[PDB]
Parts: C-alpha cells; structure tokens; sequence
C-alpha cells in the first residue's frame, strides 16, 4: 500500500561548476532499489522501493503513479508526496512543463480517458481543490481574496470523515480545463489583498481531486480522493525570529508526516494524524485500504550531500 522511492534529478545551473558540482550519487548494476551517497569522502548506502537516476523521463516516473490514479476510478483514496530540499525537483515531478508534464497532469490526462470508457449507464464527475497549509493554517489557494483561515470538521453524520467547509471545487472535463485552473491558481497566489504565502518553498501545497461516479441503472456510487501534495522544502534553516518559526512549523510537520506514515507502513497501532494539520486533513487518504507514494528529491552534487542525506534517512524511515 505504502511505496517510497527516491528521484535523483539532473545536474542544473544553480549547482555551479567545479568541485560543488562533483557527482555524490551512485547506483548498483542490478538492484534499482539502492542508492549510494558520498558524504564527506564516506560512501553511505540507502535502499528505497525504487530509485529513479538522473536520466528517468516524466512517464518513467508516472509509471509507479498510473495504477494508483485507476484505482481511484474505483473508490480507493490515493497520495503522492514530492519531499526534499528546495530545488531538488519537486514542482519539476509534480507539475512538470509544457514540454514535459509532471505527475499531476498524466494523473488528470489518465482519470479523463478512463472516465471515457466507462459504460454509458456510468456517469462520472471530476473536481479539483487546492489547499496551502502554512504555519500549520490552511487557506484555499484558489478562493477569493482575502482567503479565509480554513477549519477541518468532522461530518455530522458521525461517519467519522472529515471535511473542509468553504474550499471551493471546479469542475474539469479536460487537460484544458485543469490548464486552465493551474494558471488561475497561479495568478490568485499574488493578488494585492491575498492571504496566500508568495513563497512556495516554504508551505505545502495540496492539489485535491475528487471523482464520484454513479450507476445511473442501479444507483451505486463511488467516491475516490487523489491528493497530489508538493510539500515545503525540507532544508535546515541556520539560526530571524518569524524565519526561524517558519522552519519549525515546516521542521514538525514533515516529521509529524514521517511518523504518521512509518507508523502505518508498519501497521502499528497508534498512528498520530492529528499531530499536524497536513497528517489530520488527509487521514482518510492515509489509513485503510488507501495508497501512499513517496517521492523523495535529491541533487547529485557534491555540495548539497548533507541535504541529501537528510532526506534520504527520512525515506529508510518512512520504509521501515
Ligand atoms: N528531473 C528533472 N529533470 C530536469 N530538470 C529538473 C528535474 N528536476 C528538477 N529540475 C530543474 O531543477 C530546478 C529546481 O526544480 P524545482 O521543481 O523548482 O524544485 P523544488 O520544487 O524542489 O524547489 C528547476 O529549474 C527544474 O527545471
Ligand atoms: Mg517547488
């Protein structure tokens, strides 16, 4: 149910030239799940569910996603984290480009044809919410300015579920529709009275897609939640005041996620959700028979090993 893989992405320009720029990460020839890292002139050695090299495509990658996104079709609840330092290459893998699509548009490209195959007496909707969480607020990233603080309540039909009252949902049909929202999202981050953070890197951001499907000929109704979740950066802040919060908040929430999802994997049983606002509004999508995808990023390059390594002891963590 719980998968953790780790991304080595490619070398960019911000990792410089000379020795910062010598590669740190190395494979083995006949086990993709194992990573070497050299650190400081010692090699350490990581073994993941799989590792992605610096040459894995955007289809590459989206094969470990695609069964997921299929089983949503059928009612399951599914998330996929992107996790790492800022500038590893989480947006890189979750949104993508023009030219290379990431993770969140092959999942909405893949519900869209599936959807189209269904019989006719099938009748599917598709929606999509996205959700900041900040200093452990939540705010809708597409509502209107000035954005409310956001509450998790439960439902009142004592199911135990949870919902968020007044997160707007938009309806998509096509990858132009989901174009369309994702530009709007973008606009909405900077308007002149928004409440939403400018800096992307240190919040979590939540793309929340629903699909309800019904049998128009019997009634029978699905409801599956993929949440495709693009997490704050994971680096170590240096010792602001407000600066040195922030890394706290985003320090206690990703190790609150790293706990939650060990404590699953392992099936232990106590699983504490409610420790950060990011584990409690997505614990219907964690436990059960829900699945879970990981994706840690890291940079090859010798200067940021220590980042790397961080990151990578977290995913032996979270495996287990
Ligand atoms: N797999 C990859 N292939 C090519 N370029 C990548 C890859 N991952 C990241 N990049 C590039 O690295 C830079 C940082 O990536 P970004 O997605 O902004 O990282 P993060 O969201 O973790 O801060 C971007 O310029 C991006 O184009
Ligand atoms: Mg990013």
């Amino acid at each position: 149910n719980i998968r953790v893989i780790a991304r080595v992405r490619p070398v960019t320009k911000e990792d410089g030239e000379g020795p910062e720029a010598t590669n740190a990460v190395t494979f083995d020839a006949d086990d993709d799940s194992i990573i070497h890292l050299l650190h400081k002139g010692k090699p350490v050695s990581f073994e993941l569910d799989k590792v992605f090299s610096p040459q894995a495509s955007q289809q590459d990658v989206f094969q470990e996603v695609q069964a997921l996104v299929t089983s949503c079709i059928d009612g399951f609840n599914v998330c996929i984290f992107a996790y790492g330092q800022t500038g590893a290459g989480k947006t890189y893998t979750m949104e993508g480009t023009a030219e290379n699509p990431g993770i969140n548009q092959r999942a909405l490209q893949l519900l869209f044809s599936e959807v189209q195959e269904k019989a006719s007496d099938w009748e599917y909707t598709i929606t999509v919410s996205a959700a900041e969480i900040y200093n452990e607020v939540l705010r809708d990233l597409l509502g209107k300015e000035p954005q409310e603080k956001l509450e998790i309540r439960l439902c009142p039909d004592g199911s135990g579920q949870l919902y968020v009252p007044g997160l707007t949902e938009f309806q998509v049909q096509s990858v132009d529709d989901i174009n369309k929202v994702f530009e709007f999202g973008h606009t909405n981050r900077t308007t002149e009275f928004t409440n939403l953070n400018e800096h992307s890197s240190r919040s979590h951001a939540l793309l929340i897609v629903t699909v309800r499907g019904v049998d128009c000929s019997t009634g029978l109704r699905t409801t599956g939640k993929l949440n495709l979740v693009d997490l704050a950066g994971s680096e170590r802040v240096g010792k602001e005041g407000s600066r040195l919060r922030e890394a706290q908040h985003i320090n206690k929430s990703l190790s609150a996620l790293g706990d939650v999802i060990a404590a699953l994997r392992s099936r232990q049983g106590h699983v504490p959700f409610r420790n950060s606002k990011l584990t409690y509004l997505l614990q219907d999508s964690l436990s059960g028979d829900s699945k879970t995808l990981m994706v840690v990023q890291v940079s090859p390059v010798e200067k940021n090993t220590s980042e790397t390594l961080y990151s990578l002891k977290f995913a032996e963590r979270v495996r287990s």
